[PDB]
C-alpha cells in the first residue's frame, strides 16, 4: 500500500495515506461522486457541476495540512501521526450522508416528507461512517497503522457531530475521544465554537472557482498566523491579532456567496419544484434496503444499505419513468426541462425585532392570498398558486458575532490569548449579523396572473409594515403612495 | 423574449439571442446536461466533472464572437444578423448527439455492440437537431427572427457535418446552404480544412481549467489577428503571418492534453471496463422509443425519442439494479467502485512505417498470449486475461501537417494570402505528426499473474521489433540483454 | 499610421487609435514610465513594482470599452467616434502630473515643502496635457482625425478636472466642452458624482494582481448592466437595480485594499522618511527648467519643462550623491537601505463625532510628548522623537454614502431611474462610512526608548478618551486598569 | 531576530530565516531593487516592470522548499539546517552582480565597451557576495546560527559559480565546499549538469505572470516526484520516470518564452540602442569607487564599491543630463523616448551545419552592404546604416539534449536510476536543439531607405543560400523568382 497522489484543481497535488485510500475506495464514499454540491445552482450557473467527492477530499487535505503545520510550529503539543490520520479521516468523512442534490433533501424535502423526524446530514454521515467501517472491514487496517479503533472511531464521530452520548451540560469535558490537553483537535474539521474551519475554506475556494466568482480569502495566511494557546484552561487554536480584519473579510465573503449564488431566485424555485416532484413521486419509488427490504425515498434515511443508492439518480429515474403512477412528478420535471418555471414576484425585509419561525412557514401563503388591494383586479388568486421562500442570512452564529468567540495572540506574547471587540477593529463593520428575507413566487405563466400576484404581494407587504420592495414604484405604483412611511 | 445572460466561469458573461434561448430550453438540449465531457477522466482527475452543456454554450458564444469580430473588421463581407444567428446555432447544437460518458459510446461501445453500422456523433447531433426542430416547433420562431428555415437548416447541418447529399468530388461547390462568396462561414464552428475552430479553443480552456493543468493558448490574440482573404477563388479565414508559432503551440497544447489527461492509463482502463459492463447489460436494458417501442442501449441510436433518454444514467441503472439478469454488469461496476481495476503492464511504440489498423485491434491479445519467454514462469496465461489498447496521437490530420493547410497575411499586404512551410518557421519543430502507442493490461490482481503478464508483454515487444519499454530493465531485466539493439 | 496593439497582463490585448499612439509617444507621457504607482508599498510588497504608464493605458482602454458598449446598446444617444477618441484621451492623460513615488509628493511632500500653495495632481496633469499638446504639435493630428481641438481640448480638461473657468454654482450647466444632452460623458473616466469610474476598476485589478491579493469585483458585469437614463433632466449612467450589492462590494473592496496595502504601517513610515529626505535635500537639487532656468524639487511644479524630469530618479540622485551638502538626506536614505526604520508604537480610533483636521496634524506630537504616565520611566522623550500619522478611511465621499447618489433601472422599465436606500438592500451594511485612525512611531531603535514611547502613547490615548489599543493589555498592562471604561 | 514573512504574488507567503533577513538588508542586495529583469522588454510589454529583487527572493524560497522536501522524503541523506541555510543563501545571492537593465550589460555592453575582458554576471555576483559579507560583518551572525563561514562561504561560491580554484579536470571531486556524499546539493540553485533548477522555475512563473502569457509548467509536481539516487557513485537528484514528458514541456516553455518575449524585435532593437547610448556616454560618466576613486561605467566592474551604484539609474542620468558632452547619448535616448526606433528589415535562418561565431558578428554589416540586387535602386546604403542581431535558440545545452543528462527512477525500484532516450518517449519531439536566427535593421525612417534596405537584405539572403524570408514574395517579389530552390 504505497502513498497515492491526486491532481486536484484547487489544491494542486494531494498526497493520501494508505488508510485514507482504503477508506475512500468503498461504495459508501464513491456514493458522493454522484451528488451535486450545488443542487439548484447548476440550473442557474452552468459551471457549478462539482460534486461532494472533491470537496471531501479537499477538506481532508486541508485538515491534514493545518494539523501538520500546528504540530511543526509547536513541538510541545505532542501531535502524533495517529492524531493526523484521525483528523484527516474526520475531514474526508464529514459529508458522507447527503441526500440527492445535497441541500433540498436535508432542509426542504425531509421537513415536508416526514416533519416528525428531526434529521440532519451530520447524523447521516455518522451512520454511513459506521456502515463503511463495518462493511468494508476497516478496523484491521486501522490497527495495522497504529490506530486504536475503539477510541479513534469515537474521536472521529465526536469531530463530525460533537458529544455523542449526551450534551455535556456538566462534568467538565466528559468526552471519550481525546483528553483535555488535546482540546484543539475538535476545531480543525468542523469548528463549533466560532465556525472557522477547513470545510469553510474549501467550499469557498471550490465554489468561487466553479461558479465564476472571485474569492476574497487566503487560508494559507491564516495557517501561517495561527497558534495553539491555552484559553480558560483548554488549548484552543488562536489567530494573530492582525488577522481580525481578514476574518471579518472571510465572513463577508461567506455572506456575499450566499447572497449571489446560494440564495438565487431561480435556483431556489428550481429546488422547490424538484422537492415537489420528489414529494409527489415518494409513494412509487422503492429502494432495496438490507436483507431484501424495500424503502421509499423518505424512509431510506433509516437504512444505510438503501441510503447508499439514494443519490441524484432519482431525478432521472422520475424524469425517464414510463410508469403512469409517476405522471405528475414526471410532468413537473419536464416543466423544469422546458424552463416553464414558477414566476418571481418580489422580496421583502422584516423590520420588527421578532422574526417568523419555521413553524409559520406554510401559513404565509394563506395570509398572502388574504390581501385586499384597492386596485382593479380582474382575477382572484388562491393560496395554492402562491409560494413563499424564507431565507435566513447569518454569519454561522445567528444573533452572535462569530469573531466575539475567537482568541488572538500578539508578537510580544506568543502564548497569551486576548479578546478583540468589534469597536476595537473598525467603525465600518456591520451593526447586525442576522437578517431575514422572504421571496414570493407564482405558479401561473400568464401576464394577468403576474399582475394580480404582484398587486397581492405589494398589498401584503404594506399591510404588515414590511420594507418597501426595491421596485415597488414601477411594478405596482398604485399602492406605494398609500404607504406614507415608504416615501 | 428579452436577451438573457449567463455567468460562465471560462468566458465570463455570455449574452444569448432569444432564438438561442428557445433552442436550448428543449429536452434534446438539456439532455447534454447529464453527459460528462470526460467519461473515464472523472475517475482519475476528481475535478473533471464538467458536462457537454457548458461546452456547447461556450462554443456557440465563441463562434458568435469570432463572426462578429470578422464582420466588424471587414464590412465589405456583408455579414448579416442571419449569418450570426446561424453560426451561433451551429455552435450550440454541434454536440447534441453524444452517448453516455460521451466518448466510449462513440469510439468503443458502438464499434463492439454493432460493428456493422458506421456511426459518429456528428450524425447523431444532426438527427437530434432535426428532432428538436420538429418536436418543439422552432421553425415559426426562426421565421419570426428573419431566418429562412428551408435553407438555414441546411446551412446549419452543413456546418455540423459537411456536405449533406453526397461528397462534393465534382461540380465546384454544389452546396445548398450558403453561396460561394460566404465560404468563410464553414470554418467558424468546425473547421474541416485545418482544424482551427472555436470548439478546440473552448474545450482547451475548459479542460485545462477543470483538470488542474495550465493552458498554453490565447484565442483572443488569434481573433484580433485573423482576416478573411480570397484564397484560390474562395474566401477563407487567414491568420497573421507572425502567428504561425502560436498555431504550432496550439497543436502542441492539444498533444500535451491528450498525452496527460485524455490518454491516461487508469482512465482508459476504466472506460474499457464500463464499456464491457454496458456490453454485458445491453440485452436487459430497454428504453421506450417512439410510439411505445422498446429499444436497447445499442439500438437506441436509431430512434431519437429513445436516444433522448440514453445519458450517463444507465451507469447508475446497472449499478443499482436488483435484476439477477444484470448481475455480471453490476459486478463489473462494483469492481470499478472498489477500485479493483485491471492492472497496468506496459506500453510500446511501433517503429515500422506501417501502423496496425483498427481491423487488427482484437487480434493483438492472441499474439500476446502466444509469446514464449525464456524465463521460469510458474503460471500460463490466456488471451482472455489480456487487454490491449491502441492509441493514435495526431494533430487532427493524421499524416499531414495541419499548418500546411493554413493561409497567412502580412501587414504590408492585408489582402494577399501566402503559405509558410515548416522550415521557414523553426528547426525545432516535430519532424512527424503521427505516432501510435499500445497499452497492455491484465485482469488479475495477484503478483504472480502480474509478473507473468509483464514477462509475456516484454517478450512480445522484443519479438516484433518494438521499442524498449521505459522501464524494461527493472520489471523484466532477463529479456532486455537478448535485444542487442535495445542496448 | 496603422492601429497598434499592446499585450497588457490585466486586459489582454488593447487596440490603440493612431491619435492615441501619437499622444503616448511623447516625453510628457513616457515620464510616467518611471513613477511607481505604490511608492512606499514597493518596500513592503515586493511584487508591487508597477508604474502609472500601465495604469493610464488600462484606464484609457476601459473608458473606450465602456463608451463603445454604451453606444452599441443605445444607438439613440448619438455617440460619434469623436466622443470615443476624446474620452479615451481623457483616460490616458488623467495621471500625467504625478510627483516621484506618486503619492507622498501630492499628499505629504508638497504640503510640507510649501504649505502656502494648494496643489493637486489633477492640476499638474492638466498642465502637462497642455505642454504635451503645444510642444509635440498634436493639434494638426487631432484635426486630421475629425477632432475640433478648440472645444475637444476643453472637453478633455473638463473630464480630467471638472469646471475649468469657475465652479458652476449657477447658470445651469454653463460648460463649454459638451452640450447638456451629452452629460453622461463626464462620468466615464473620473466620476465626480458617485465615484464609479474606470480608473477605480483598473487600479483595483492591477493592484490586486501585483500585490498578491485577490480582487472581489467584476467590471464586465457592471458594463453589461449599465444604461444611460434621463435623471432630473440630464442623461446619467445608471446601473441595473440588482447590482446594488455588487456596488457595495466594490466599495468594500476599496476599503479592504486601503486597509491592507495602501495604509500599511511600514509603507507609511517609509514614505514619511523618504519625504523627510526630500525635504532635507530640497535646497541642493536643481532641475533645469525652461530657457535654462534652474528649479528646485518643490518649485518644479511651476514649470512643466522642469517637472517632466522630476520622477522617481531623485531618490537615487540623493542616495548616490557624493555632495557633502546632501549628507543628511543621504544618511536618511541609507537608513532606509539598511531597514533601520522608525519603530512602531501603536494605533488608536477617535470616538468623538469631531475629527481632527489637517491643520492640527503637526500639533499632535506636542501633546504626545506632554503625557505623564504613572509608571517607572528611566528616560524622558521629546516631541522630536515622536511621529504621528493620521489616516482617513472613507468610501470616496467622506461622510456620505456613495450609493445614495446612484440611479438604478429595472427590467420592466429600462428607461425610468429610481433611488435605492440602504435599508432596502440589507441590514448587514456599514452604519458609517467615515473613520479615522492615528499611528504613532518612534525614531530610536533601543528597547528602553520603545518601552517609554509605548507608555507615553498609551497614557495619551487614555487621556483624551480614545479607543483601547488592540494590544493595550500586554505592551502596557499598567495603564489599562486605570481606564475603567476600557474593561 | 524573529522570523519574517513576505507576501509574494507568485509564491504567496514566504518565511525568511533571520540570517537571510540580515543578508538581504544590505545595500549590495537592495541594489537589485532598481534593476529590471527584462531590460528592453519593458518597452514592448508594458506589464514587465519586475526587478531582480523579487526573483532572487523567489529563487531562494524555492531552493529552500526543494531541499526541505528532499530531506523530509529521505531522512537517510542527513540534511541539516546548515545545508538548508546555505542553499537558501546561494539562492538569494545568485544574481547579486547584474548591470543596468540586467542583460545588455552582460551580453552586449561589456563585449563592446571592453572586448578584452571576459566577464559574466556570476563572477560579479560572487564578488558582490564577498563585498557584502566583508562590509556588513555577516560572519559573526553566520557563526551565531551554526554556520562555519570558512567552508560555508566556499560552498555558497561553488553553488553560484562552480569550481573556484580551477576546473576539476582531474582528482575526482577535489571540491572544498561539501563532501562527496552531498553531491546533490550542487543542483538545487543552479544545476550545471542538465539545467533543471529553481531559478528556471521562478523566472518562468514570474515572467509569465507579468508579461501576460500563460505558463505551461508545474514545479510542485516535479518536487513531489523527485528523489535523490546514487548515480555513477555520486548522489544526484532524480525525477520520476513518468515526468520526462513534463520535462520536455518545460524546455518547450523556455523556448516559447524566448521566442515570444525575450527575443522580441522591438525589445532587441531598443536594447541595442540603449547600449549604443551607454557606449557614447561612457567617457563622461564617473562613479565614485573605493577611497574616492572615480570609475567609468565600463570600468566599474573592477570595484564593487562603485558597482553597487551602477544600476538602471544611468539611463535617467544620461536622459536628464544638461552636460553638452553627453549630447549624442542624450539624443539617442530621446529618440527612444519618441519611439523613432530603427526600422525592421527581415530575418533569416542559416541552413548549413556551420554557424557563424560571435567573432564574426560585426563583419556581417560589411557583407550586407556589399549586396548587388538587380533591381532599380535610387539610393545606395552603407554598412553604418545596417544593424545585424544574431540570436541563438537552445535548450540550455547548445547542441546536446538536456534530458539526455537526466536520471529517472520508477515505482518498482525507487533507488535505481535509469536513462531514457528520446525515441523511448515520443516520435513527436524536436530532432534538433540548436538553431540560429539573424535579424537586420535600418537606422533611417524614410520609405525609400526601407525599400533599399529590404532589397539589399533579400539579395544578401539569396547570395549565401539562406532560408526564404517568411514574407519574401511581398516586400521584395523581384528577387525570389531568381532563387529556384525557394519556390
Ligand atoms: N458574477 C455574478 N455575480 C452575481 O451577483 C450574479 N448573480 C447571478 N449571476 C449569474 C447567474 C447566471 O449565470 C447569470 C444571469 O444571472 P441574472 O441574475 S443577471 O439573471 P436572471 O435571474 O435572469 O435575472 P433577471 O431578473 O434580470 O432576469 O449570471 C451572477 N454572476
Ligand atoms: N501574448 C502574446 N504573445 C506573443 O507571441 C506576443 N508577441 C508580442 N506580444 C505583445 C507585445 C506587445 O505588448 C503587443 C504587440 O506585439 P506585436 O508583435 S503583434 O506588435 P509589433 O511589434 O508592432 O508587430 P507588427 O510587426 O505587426 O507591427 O503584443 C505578444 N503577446
Ligand atoms: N495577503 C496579505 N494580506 C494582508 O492583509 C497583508 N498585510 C500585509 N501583507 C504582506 C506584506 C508583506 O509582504 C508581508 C508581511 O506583512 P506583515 O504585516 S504579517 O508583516 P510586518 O509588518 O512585519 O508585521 P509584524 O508587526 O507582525 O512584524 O505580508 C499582507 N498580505
Amino acid at each position: 500500500d504505497t502513498m497515492k497522489v491526486i491532481n486536484d484543481p484547487i489544491h494542486g497535488h494531494i498526497e493520501l495515506h494508505p488508510l485514507l485510500v482504503r477508506i475512500i475506495d468503498t461504495p459508501q464514499f464513491q456514493r458522493l461522486r454522484y451528488i451535486k454540491q450545488l443542487g439548484g445552482g447548476y440550473y442557474v450557473f452552468p459551471g457549478a457541476s462539482h460534486n461532494r467527492f472533491e470537496h471531501s477530499l479537499g477538506v481532508g487535505y486541508l485538515a491534514g495540512c493545518l494539523v501538520h503545520a500546528l504540530g511543526e510550529k509547536q513541538p510541545e503539543l505532542q501531535i502524533s501521526e495517529r492524531d493526523v490520520l484521525c483528523v484527516q479521516i474526520a475531514g474526508l468523512c464529514h459529508d458522507l450522508g447527503h441526500g440527492p442534490f445535497s441541500h433540498m433533501f436535508d432542509g426542504r424535502f425531509i421537513p415536508l416528507a416526514r416533519p416528525e423526524v428531526k434529521w440532519t446530514h451530520e447524523q447521516g454521515s455518522v451512520m454511513m461512517f459506521e456502515h463503511l467501517i463495518n462493511s468494508n472491514g476497516i478496523k484491521p487496517v486501522m490497527e495495522q497503522y497504529g490506530l486504536i479503533p475503539e477510541e479513534d472511531i469515537c474521536f472521529i464521530k465526536e469531530q463530525i457531530v460533537g458529544p455523542l452520548e449526551s450534551p455535556v451540560e456538566d462534568s467538565l469535558w466528559p468526552y471519550k475521544g481525546r483528553p483535555e490537553n488535546k482540546s484543539f483537535l475538535y476545531e480543525i474539521v468542523s469548528n463549533k465554537r466560532n465556525g472557522i474551519d477547513v470545510d469553510k475554506w474549501d467550499y469557498f475556494a471550490r465554489d468561487c472557482h466553479h461558479l465564476g466568482i472571485q474569492n476574497n480569502f487566503d487560508y494559507k495566511r491564516f495557517i501561517k498566523f495561527a497558534r495553539v494557546c491555552e484559553v480558560d484552561n483548554e488549548l484552543r487554536i488562536c489567530a494573530r491579532d492582525k488577522e481580525v480584519g481578514n476574518l471579518y473579510d472571510m465572513f463577508h465573503t461567506r455572506n456575499s456567496l450566499h447572497r449571489r449564488a446560494y440564495q438565487h431566485k431561480v435556483g431556489n424555485i428550481i429546488d422547490t419544484m424538484i422537492t415537489d416532484a420528489f414529494l409527489k413521486a415518494d409513494d412509487y419509488i422503492e429502494i432495496t434496503g438490507a436483507g431484501g427490504k424495500k424503502y421509499r425515498i423518505s424512509t431510506a434515511i433509516d437504512d444505510m444499505e438503501a441510503y447508499t443508492k439514494l443519490t441524484d439518480n432519482i431525478f432521472l429515474e422520475i424524469l425517464y419513468s414510463t410508469d403512469p403512477k409517476l405522471k405528475d412528478a414526471r410532468e413537473i420535471l419536464k416543466q423544469i426541462e422546458y424552463r416553464n418555471l414558477f414566476k418571481y414576484v418580489g422580496e421583502t425585509q422584516p423590520t420588527g425585532q421578532i422574526k417568523i419561525k419555521r413553524e409559520d412557514y406554510e401559513s404565509l401563503p394563506k395570509e398572502v392570498a388574504s390581501a385586499k388591494p384597492k386596485v382593479l383586479l380582474d382575477v382572484k388568486l388562491k393560496a395554492e398558486d402562491f409560494i413563499v421562500d424564507v431565507i435566513n442570512m447569518d454569519y454561522g452564529m445567528q444573533e452572535k458575532n462569530p469573531i466575539d468567540h475567537v482568541s488572538f495572540y500578539c508578537k510580544t506574547a506568543p502564548n497569551r490569548a486576548i479578546r478583540i471587540t468589534k469597536n476595537q477593529v473598525s467603525q465600518l463593520l456591520p451593526e447586525k449579523f442576522a437578517e431575514q428575507l422572504i421571496r414570493v413566487y407564482c405558479k401561473k405563466v400568464d401576464r394577468k396572473s403576474l399582475y394580480a400576484a404582484r398587486q397581492y404581494f405589494v398589498q401584503w407587504c404594506a399591510d404588515r409594515n414590511f420594507t418597501k420592495p426595491q421596485d415597488g414604484d414601477v411594478i405596482a405604483p398604485l399602492i406605494t403612495p398609500q404607504k406614507k412611511e415608504w416615501n
